[PDB]
Order: C-alpha cells, then sequence, then structure tokens
C-alpha cells in the first residue's frame, strides 16, 4: 500500500512517509498490520480508529524489532486546537522525547511515564503545513504488548495545561527514522 | 552555629535553613560535622571547599540516619552560567530526582548513577533570586562512606549541556525537608 488512509478489516489505518524509500507497510487480517524497513527515511503507520476518543482503552500485541531509530506508540491528533500526541510504549536506539520539555510524570498500566511537550514549526500535519504542539507520554518499562488507558494520559496532560480539542484519528503505530526493522502488531 | 558560611578547622562550611526551626548543625574536629534534626523545615549544611574544583576527588565517611525526607550529597554551585549541582550518595524516604529530566547514566566509584536536570525558576541562589538549571547525579547503590571523583559527574553532565564558568563552593552536605534525623560525616 502507498501512503494514505482508509479502512481495513474493521480498522482505520494511516500510513505516512517522507518519500525516501525503504519501507513496506502491510495491512493484515483483523486488527493486524506489519512494517518491514531497511535504510528508510521518516515514516509512521498503523491501525485504530477515526475518530479516537478521550477515554479509549487500547490493546496491542505482537512483535517489535527495530534496528535503529524507531518507536511503537499510541499516536493521534486533535483539532481546534491542532495537537499531535504520542503514548510511547517502546523505542529503539533514540529516545524520541529528547529535547522536549518535561512537564511531569503519570503512572498508568504498570509503569511510570514521563510527560513532555514541544512545538513543531511549519511541519506536515493532518490539515497541511502548520505550527502546533506535540504531547508525549513515554513509558519507562518498555514493552511490545499491553493495554493503554488513554484517559490517564489525557487527564495528566490536562493537569499540566495540555489541552486537547476535537479528536481526529487514534492508532497504534510504528515509526521509523533512517533505520531498519520489522514489526507485526495487532490492535484491539 | 547560625545559618551562614565560614571556616572551621581548615574546612569551608555552609549551613542554610528556611527559618522553620528544628535543626542543630555542629562543626567538629578536622573535616567533621554533625546534624541533628526534629520536625525541621528545609535545610542543607556541610563541609568542603570554597572554591571547589572540576576534578576534585572527595572522600567522606560516617553515619547517616535520616527519618524522612533527606539526602547526603556532594553539593555545590558554579557561576557563569549559574548552576546548582548534587551528587547524591544516599537519601531517605523520597528520591530527589523525581520530576527532573533524566539526561543519561554514568558509572563512577563502584556504582551506576542516573543523571538529571531541572529548571529552577526565580529561586534563591548564591547570587540572589534567579532562574538556573539544577543538575543531579543519583547513585543507585546507596552508601554513607566513599570516594567521589567529581570529574566523572561533571563530564557526564557536560555531555548533556552543562558548562562550568567559575566554580563556587563544593561541600559534602546533609539536606533535610520536613523530617527528623541524625548524621555525623567527616570530609577530606
Amino acid at each position: 500500500i502507498q501512503p494514505g488512509t482508509g479502512y481495513n478489516n474493521g480498522y482505520f489505518y494511516s500510513y505516512w512517509n517522507d518519500g525516501h524509500g525503504g519501507v513496506t507497510y502491510t495491512n493484515g487480517p483483523g486488527g493486524q498490520f506489519s512494517v518491514n524497513w531497511s535504510n528508510s527515511g521518516d515514516f509512521v503507520g498503523g491501525k485504530g480508529w477515526q475518530p479516537g476518543t478521550k477515554n479509549k482503552v487500547i490493546n496491542f500485541s505482537g512483535s517489535y524489532n527495530p534496528n535503529g531509530n524507531s518507536y511503537l506508540s499510541v499516536y493521534g491528533w486533535s483539532r481546534n486546537p491542532l495537537i499531535e500526541y504520542y503514548i510511547v510504549e517502546n523505542f529503539g536506539t533514540y529516545n524520541p522525547s529528547t529535547g522536549a520539555t518535561k512537564l511531569g510524570e503519570v503512572t498508568s498500566d504498570g509503569s511510570v511515564y514521563d510527560i513532555y511537550r514541544t512545538q513543531r514549526v511549519n511541519q506536515p500535519s493532518i490539515i497541511g503545513t502548520a505550527t502546533f504542539y506535540q504531547y508525549w507520554s513515554v513509558r519507562r518499562n518498555h514493552r511490545s504488548s499491553g493495554s493503554v488507558n488513554t484517559a490517564n494520559h489525557f487527564n495528566a496532560w490536562a493537569q499540566q495545561g495540555l489541552t486537547l480539542g476535537t479528536m481526529d484519528y487514534q492508532i497504534v503505530a510504528v515509526e521509523g527514522y533512517f533505520s531498519s526493522g520489522s514489526a507485526s502488531i495487532t490492535v484491539s
């Protein structure tokens, strides 16, 4: 499949890349998707919902084998205000919160998470090139299966002044950045 | 002895408290000091050097018996830029790096340490109310005697943004925060 969005076997999916080459995104049965990549550029893709909700409990299971810069996350957006957010469950060779401003900590689903915000300036988004805030919750106890109670994150972010607008999509995604890897993830 | 600074038996000392009562700081022979506290407020005191240096090997030995929130550390300041720093060898009921941004890890003097930074905004300092970064290196294997090679910590912090302009004081200190305890520490 090429970059874009749609529905597959009951689930919304989104797949984006920077045009560099080196990545295959594949939709599988039910809530499954796979990603295989080798000397990629920047990409992110996965399965979930359009729209997401502010209290969804998201389950993920499978195998995640990055070789380099990559992360596995609950990933989504809100509109009005435009916000990109990540609840990062595992990552590869680089902590994607590096350089973001730490706002606090929240405990959820068996781990402490560190909470951060940063600003993206004139960058691609669901509504076109824009400037917008990006929120992060990064799990300390890395894992490739589990359950994410999104309300714990959204509420902790709100306590630190981190407002979310009207929900757009909400997926479990694999991201890569100039790396290689494989992953097979099933969402529920 | 009252809050303030000076020299005792050849060692610089600093003792500070928030005026809340419940702390008795004493200077002993050579590099020795003791603290006894009961339902204290915030305080920090100990012996060392004015100025410190960027490669001092600091030796300490004794007994550290907090009952509540407290830490035992190499504590100091630098100027231009203004920096407060702690190399924490032991602590009581609260890990003082909670909420700080983890920067990395360093191995020194028989243990791994986690390093962190946080921004202090309009807080007291050696030069008056100021906004500055506070650096932490927190020993995983707690102890109340040992040798601290400060260069290993300064180098780890410098990897993640610390610059040393001119050093100010550098002491082995007992801190407490709304707690009780006793300690007797000898520096050299």
